[PDB]
């Protein structure tokens, strides 16, 4: 039996964070849960999102006591953390765009932020940009379409590079584009290869994955309750739809043998 860790996202983006966590802590009892019923969260009202994520974690907790939970979703983290930390007695990890380290890595002072449409309109974002990136200029680019490209990719469809170039056209037309790009959407690291083929040579991609993994390992050491299981890793969807089912092969490649429907009360 090993500590049970939940990794949550509205869709497949959570898998990029999970991938980093499992690389650091490979023997844990992982539970991956994705809200295919309410995806995408980017458009949704914040009041709905908070209630929804709290309800999903509540349902997961009923199936398995949790040692720790990761909200590997930018559009949910910020607004949901206080509520989740109040209701549960296990540490909760959140995610915010890696602007801070990107600001210390840029050489030309131009830092780009790729996030979903809803994330670039949040006050939480605008604030972080001023708090740890006062010495550099931030180029924001929100794209709900890129999220879909990531979803498509893990569903078996090939990513159209032309679609990406179009989305990134603004940056490709810059005299001096960002030399550092923050992936502020957990779906984006999944498109790393494609992004590197389209973005100008020398662009460095930065995300929160490895840092989340380290934070997870620290919490499992200094805060997580003794909640463990010997059961194999499992993936939960909120509705057994063709779309969710189509993720089975990828989920299996990621280490989740089974995909089951989770009953949620919210
Ligand atoms: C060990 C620690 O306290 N880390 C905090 C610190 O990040 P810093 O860049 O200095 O170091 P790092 O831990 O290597 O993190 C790198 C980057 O990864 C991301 N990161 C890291 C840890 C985490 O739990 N969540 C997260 O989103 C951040 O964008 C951070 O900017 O400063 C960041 C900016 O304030 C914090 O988001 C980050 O997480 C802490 C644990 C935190 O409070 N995170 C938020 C999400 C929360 O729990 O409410
Ligand atoms: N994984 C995405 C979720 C995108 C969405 O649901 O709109 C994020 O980090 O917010």
């Amino acid at each position: 039996p090993r500590p049970t860790v939940l990794v949550f996202d509205s869709g497949v983006g959570g898998l990029s964070v999970y991938d980093e966590i499992r690389h650091l802590l490979p023997d844990l009892h992982y539970i991956y849960a994705f809200d295919n019923v309410a995806f995408p969260y980017g458009e949704k009202s914040e009041a709905f999102i908070v209630e929804r994520v709290v309800a999903i974690v509540t349902a997961v907790q009923e199936r398995y006591p949790l040692a720790l939970a990761v909200v590997a979703c930018n559009t949910a983290s910020t607004v949901s953390l206080p509520a989740l930390r109040e209701k549960f007695d296990f540490p909760v990890v959140g995610v915010v765009p890696a602007i801070k380290p990107a600001a210390r890595l840029t050489a030309n002072g131009i830092v780009g932020l790729l996030a979903t449409r809803g994330t670039v309109k949040r006050s939480y974002t605008h604030e972080l940009i001023a708090r740890f990136a006062n010495e550099c200029q931030i180029e924001m680019l929100g794209s709900a379409e890129m999220v879909e490209l990531a979803e498509a990719k893990l569903h078996g469809e090939d990513v159209s590079l032309d679609a990406l170039k179009r989305i990134l056209r603004p940056w490709l037309r810059m005299k001096e584009p960002p030399d550092t790009v923050v992936l502020g959407c957990t779906h984006f690291p999944l498109l790393q290869e494609e992004l590197l083929q389209v973005l100008p040579e020398g662009t460095r991609l930065v995300d929160s994955g490895a840092a989340i993994a380290r934070r997870t390992a620290w919490l499992l050491e200094h805060e997580a309750p003794d909640a463990k299981s010997a059961d194999a890793n499992i993936a939960f969807c909120m509705a057994m739809t063709p779309g969710a089912e189509q993720l089975l092969p990828v989920l299996q490649r990621y280490g989740f043998e089974t995909l089951e429907k989770l009953a949620v009360l919210g």
